[PDB]
């Protein structure tokens, strides 16, 4: 009863297939793209599953793709195969060209997968030189069935080459029905925000309430649980990217792979960081809440909305991400040369399925060029400020931090999916 998007998948192999011929980086040398997932109870982000989402629509565990120069094979449970005959039987519809014809095999569960394994192993031999494969080294999943393909796989001797950052650019450009998802995700993202999180904030603050850093992430987490928040949208389709990150009172770290502390929130300097990921598509949103600012704060956080904007004018088709990046740093270094060393080192990431693609961080050293269509969470800090009139050590020490899930455009600056404002008005929580 599952429907396999099936013109989605024929053009999307079609893509694979071509920069794969095209030949260049990692793809140069590769015979066969092998890609395998096993078991996957806390749903990771993975190279193997994110292609799969792409390709079908949905992760598939316990299954192996091998992509060979004039055939594919899928091997998969009975229901999955079945699932799969949606576009292995291509019923002659002529979508079907710039790809091979897909073989399926059937994994089975209590008796050997010897001869499955035997036949793909050949086709793999038989692909181009026969000698190299393009795999994501990253990834090692669970299970008995990755064990023993993995164990008759490595009897072979094949050359193992990591493709993922070619991989990551050849899905980066998003079609329509993705950017659909995105901007979904995107929206929920700012409702939670806007409706759940910003009231929480100040119903803490006007109380005078201590709440530890993890227990406020923890209620963001249940907020989602919650149809009032998701504007009609499944609740079982709807994921955190990564736990909620709130900082405050001289205690930062602007990045998104640490968790959220016990600390008590300080009413201070609030970065708070949050996504929502839609049908397996991410979001992303940081906004800072600041408790009567300075006005020394305020220049300095007004200066970071600058450099963002600045960054979204530069993010255009055509560009190299570096060159991206040093415009922005061009700015601090002319206008505010003592924020140097104070700004994140990465001002954002491409973002999919997979919520940050190490491949594409906005730094500056990375060459790969925007194209319209690629999505990025652009984000920029300055962390280790201080606050002269702070005279407890809670207060002495502050950080800014503002991110916005981001379109690259077909012309201009680039378009902002996130819909939460935040200019001081908005942001700022005024005591007297």
């Amino acid at each position: 009863a599952v429907t396999l998007d099936k013109d989605a998948y024929y053009r999307r192999v079609k893509r694979l297939y071509s920069n794969w011929r095209k030949g260049e980086d990692e793809y140069a040398n590769v015979d066969a793209i092998v890609v395998s997932v096993g078991v996957d109870e806390e749903i990771v982000y993975a190279k193997s599953t994110a292609l799969q989402t792409w390709l079908f629509g949905y992760e598939l565990t316990d299954t192996i793709m091998v992509f060979c120069d004039d055939k594919i094979i899928f091997m998969a449970s009975k229901k999955k195969v079945e699932f799969l005959k949606q576009i292995a039987n291509t019923k002659g519809n002529e979508n079907a060209n710039g790809a091979p014809a897909i073989t399926l095999l059937i994994r089975e569960k209590n008796e050997s997968n010897k001869s499955s394994f035997d036949k793909m192993i050949e086709a793999i031999k038989e692909s181009k030189n026969g000698k190299k494969i393009g795999v994501f080294s990253k990834d090692k999943f669970p299970g008995e069935f990755m064990k023993s393909w993995n164990d008759c796989l490595n009897k072979e001797g094949f050359d193992k080459i990591d493709i993922s950052a070619v991989v990551a650019y050849t899905i980066a450009v998003k079609e329509d029905g993705e950017l659909n998802l995105m901007k979904k995700a995107a929206s929920i993202t700012s409702e939670v925000f806007n409706k759940f999180f910003k009231e929480r904030v100040m119903e803490i603050v006007d109380a005078d309430e201590k709440v530890r850093h993890s227990k406020l992430a923890e209620s963001v987490e249940k907020a989602i649980e919650e149809k009032k928040y998701l504007a009609g949208a499944d609740p079982s389709t709807v994921e955190m990217c990564y736990p909620p990150i709130i900082q405050s009172g001289g205690n930062y770290n602007l990045k998104f792979s640490v968790v959220s502390d016990k600390n008590h929130m300080h009413f201070g300097a609030i970065t708070c960081a949050m996504g929502i990921r839609f049908k397996s598509y991410c979001s992303n949103l940081v906004r800072t809440l600041m408790v009567d600012p300075s006005q020394e704060v305020q220049e300095n956080y007004n200066f970071l909305l600058q450099l963002q904007e600045e960054l979204l004018k530069e993010l255009r088709h055509g560009v190299k991400i570096c060159d991206v990046y040093n415009a922005v740093m061009d700015v601090v270094k002319k206008q505010k040369p003592e924020l140097l060393n104070k700004i994140t080192k990465n001002l954002g990431f491409g973002m999919g399925i997979e919520f940050r693609e190490g491949s594409l961080v906005i730094n500056s050293k990375n060459q790969y060029k925007l194209k319209k269509g690629m999505v990025f969470s652009i984000n920029l800090g300055f962390s280790d400020l201080t606050n002269k009139e702070g005279k407890k050590p809670e207060e002495k020490t502050y950080a800014l931090f503002i991110g916005d899930t981001v379109l690259v455009d077909e012309d201009g600056p680039a378009t902002v999916l996130t819909s939460v404002k935040k200019k001081v008005k908005n942001v700022g929580i005024f005591l007297k």
